[PDB]
C-alpha cells in the first residue's frame, strides 16, 4: 500500500505545483505580453502602410524572414555546427537553433537519439560517481590534515560541496558567456541554467551571434567542453540529492515479499 | 580500476558517437542548407527591390516579424498557455515557443525549475515502477491462463512489452496530432518522438496553429495528458533497459571494499 500512497502523493504534488506555476507565470507575464503585442502590431501597421506592401507579399516576406533566421547565424551543418547539433541532440538540450530540414535528416535524428541518449546517461552517471568518489576522498584528506576528531565525511558535507560546485559552474559560465556574447551577467546566467538543466528553450544560444562556428574555434571548443562538464556536475549533484528517493518504491516492493 | 576502464570507455564511446553523428548530419543536411539559403536570399532581394525598402526599415521589419511570431499563435501567458509552459519547464521539454520576457519571469523560471525537476523525476520514476509491476503481474496472469509450463516472467518479456508500449504510444500520438494539426503522419511521429525524449526542438509544437489554447479545451487536455503519460511510458522503458548499467560503478566501488 505505502508505495501507492507515495505515488498518489507525488501525482497530487505535481499537479498542485503545475497549478501554482501557471498562476504565477500568468501573474508575471500576461501584462507584458499584451503591451508588447500592441507595440508590435502598431509598428507592423506603420511599416506596411509606409511602403503599401501587398498582403500576399507581406505573408511571403514573413515566411522568408522566419526561414532566413537559421541562416543569418552562419553555416549550421558544416562539421562544427553538425557537432554542436549532435551535442544538443544526445544530451537532450535541443535548442532547435537548427533542426534537420530533410526527412532523411529527421529519420536519422530519431535513430541517432535512440542510441545516443542511453549512452550519454550511462556516461554522465559514471562520471558523476567517479567525481563524487574523488570529492569524498579529498574531503577525507582535508579533514585528516585539519586534525579533526573524525575524518568521516557526512552527507551534509557532500551536499554542501555539490551545491557550491553547481553555483561555481553557473557563475563561471555566466562570466564567460557574458564576456563572449555581450549578454548581461543575468542573461548569461539564465542561459547557463537553462542549458545545464537541459531545458534548452533556445531563446539564448551561444556561437550564433556571428560566424563564430567558423571563425572562433577556441570559443567553440570552450562551449562544447563547458556543456559536457557542466552537465556532469549538475547531474552528479541531482543524483546525490534524489537517489535516496528514486529507489523507495522498489525497495518497498522488495521488502513487501516478506 | 575496472570502474576507471569503464568510464574511459564510455567517454571514448561518447566522443566517437559525436564524431560519427557530426559527419552523417553534415552528409545529409549541408547541400539542402546551401540550396535553401540561395533561394531565400534571392526572394529577399526580389521583395526588397520591388518595394525599395530602406535597409533600416528592413532591419526593423525583420525584428518586428521575428518578435511577432510568438504572438501569432494566440495568447501564450493566460492560464492555459501558462500551464503548457510550466509543463515544458518541469519536464525539461522546453520547446521555447514562449519563454519569459521579463527578468522577474526569468528568475521565477529558475527557482520554479529548481524544485520542479526533482519532483517530476521522482514522480515519473514511481509511476514507472508501479507500471512495470502491474505489467509483470498481468503477464504472470496471462501465462498462467495460457497454461504455460512456467508462469515466470523473464526480462526479455518485459523488454518486449516495453518496446511495443513505446511504439504504440508514438503511433497513437502520431495519429492524433496528424489529424488535429494537419501534419503528415511522419512529421507528427517525429514531433511525438522529439517531445517524449524531452529533446523538444520546438520546430513542431502542438496547440499553436490557431487560438487552440483558448478555443479547443478538450484538445488542450489531450495534449497535456498525452505528454505526461507518454513521458511516463518512455521513462519506464528507459529505466528498465539501462538500470543494470547505471548502478555498475557504485556496485564495483562497494565490492572494492572487500
Ligand atoms: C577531455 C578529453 C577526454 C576529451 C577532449 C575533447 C576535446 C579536445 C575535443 C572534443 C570536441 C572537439 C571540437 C569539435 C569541433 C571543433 C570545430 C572545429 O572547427 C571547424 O571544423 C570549423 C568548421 C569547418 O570547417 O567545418 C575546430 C575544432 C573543434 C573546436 C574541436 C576542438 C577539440 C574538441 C573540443
Ligand atoms: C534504449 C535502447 C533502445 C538502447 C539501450 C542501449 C544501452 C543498453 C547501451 C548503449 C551504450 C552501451 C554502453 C556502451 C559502453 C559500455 C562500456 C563497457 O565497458 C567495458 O566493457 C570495459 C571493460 C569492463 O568493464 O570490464 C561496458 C558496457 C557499456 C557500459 C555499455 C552498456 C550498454 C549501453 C548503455
Ligand atoms: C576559477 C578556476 C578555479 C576555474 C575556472 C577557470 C576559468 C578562469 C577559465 C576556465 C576555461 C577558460 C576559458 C577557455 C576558453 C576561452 C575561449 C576564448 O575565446 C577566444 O579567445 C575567442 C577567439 C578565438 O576563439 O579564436 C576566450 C577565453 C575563454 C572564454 C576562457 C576564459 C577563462 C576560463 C573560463
Ligand atoms: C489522471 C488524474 C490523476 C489527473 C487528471 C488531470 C486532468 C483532468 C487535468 C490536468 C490539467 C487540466 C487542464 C489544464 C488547463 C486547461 C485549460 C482550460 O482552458 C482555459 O483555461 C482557457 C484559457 C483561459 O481562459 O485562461 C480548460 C481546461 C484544461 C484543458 C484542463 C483540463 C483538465 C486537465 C487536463
Ligand atoms: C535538487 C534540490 C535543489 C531539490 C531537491 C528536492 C527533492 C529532494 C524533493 C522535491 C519533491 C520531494 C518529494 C515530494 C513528495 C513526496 C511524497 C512523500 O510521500 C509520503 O509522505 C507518503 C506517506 C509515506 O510514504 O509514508 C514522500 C517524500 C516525497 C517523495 C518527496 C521527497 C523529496 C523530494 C523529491
Ligand atoms: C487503441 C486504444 C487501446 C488506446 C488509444 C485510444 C485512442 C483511440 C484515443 C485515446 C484518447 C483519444 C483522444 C482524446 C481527445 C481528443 C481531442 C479531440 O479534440 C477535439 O474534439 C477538438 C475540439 C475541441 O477540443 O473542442 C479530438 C479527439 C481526440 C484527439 C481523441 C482521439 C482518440 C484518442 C487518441
Ligand atoms: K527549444
Ligand atoms: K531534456
Ligand atoms: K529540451
Amino acid at each position: 500500500k505505502r508505495q501507492n500512497v507515495r505515488t498518489l502523493s507525488l501525482i497530487v504534488c505535481t499537479f498542485t505545483y503545475l497549478l501554482v506555476g501557471a498562476a504565477v507565470f500568468d501573474a508575471l507575464e500576461s501584462d507584458h505580453e499584451m503591451r508588447e503585442e500592441e507595440k508590435l502590431k502598431a509598428e507592423e501597421i506603420r511599416i506596411k502602410g509606409k511602403y503599401n506592401i501587398s498582403s500576399e507579399d507581406y505573408r511571403q516576406l514573413e515566411l522568408v524572414i522566419l526561414q532566413s533566421e537559421p541562416h543569418r547565424a552562419g553555416v549550421q551543418w558544416k562539421f562544427a555546427g553538425s557537432f554542436y547539433f549532435a551535442i544538443t541532440v544526445i544530451t537532450t538540450i535541443g535548442y532547435g537553433h537548427a533542426a534537420p530540414g530533410t526527412d532523411a535528416g529527421k529519420a536519422f535524428c530519431m535513430f541517432y537519439a535512440v542510441l545516443g541518449i542511453p549512452l550519454t546517461l550511462v556516461m554522465f552517471q559514471s562520471l558523476g560517481e567517479r567525481m563524487n568518489t574523488f570529492v569524498r576522498y579529498l574531503l577525507k584528506r582535508i579533514k585528516k590534515c585539519c586534525g579533526m576528531r573524525n575524518t568521516d565525511v557526512s552527507m551534509e558535507n557532500m551536499v554542501t560541496v555539490g551545491f557550491f560546485s553547481c553555483m561555481g559552474t553557473l557563475c563561471i559560465g555566466a562570466a564567460a558567456f557574458s564576456q563572449c556574447e555581450e549578454w548581461s551577467f543575468f542573461h548569461a546566467y539564465y542561459y547557463c541554467f537553462i542549458t545545464l538543466t537541459t531545458i534548452g528553450f533556445g531563446d539564448y544560444v551561444a556561437l550564433q551571434t556571428k560566424g563564430a562556428l567558423q571563425k572562433k574555434p577556441l570559443y567553440v571548443a570552450f562551449s562544447f567542453m563547458y556543456i559536457l562538464v557542466g552537465l556532469t556536475v549538475i547531474r552528479a549533484f541531482l543524483n546525490l540529492v534524489v537517489l535516496r528517493f528514486l529507489t523507495m518504491n522498489s525497495e518497498d516492493e522488495r521488502r513487501d515479499a516478506e
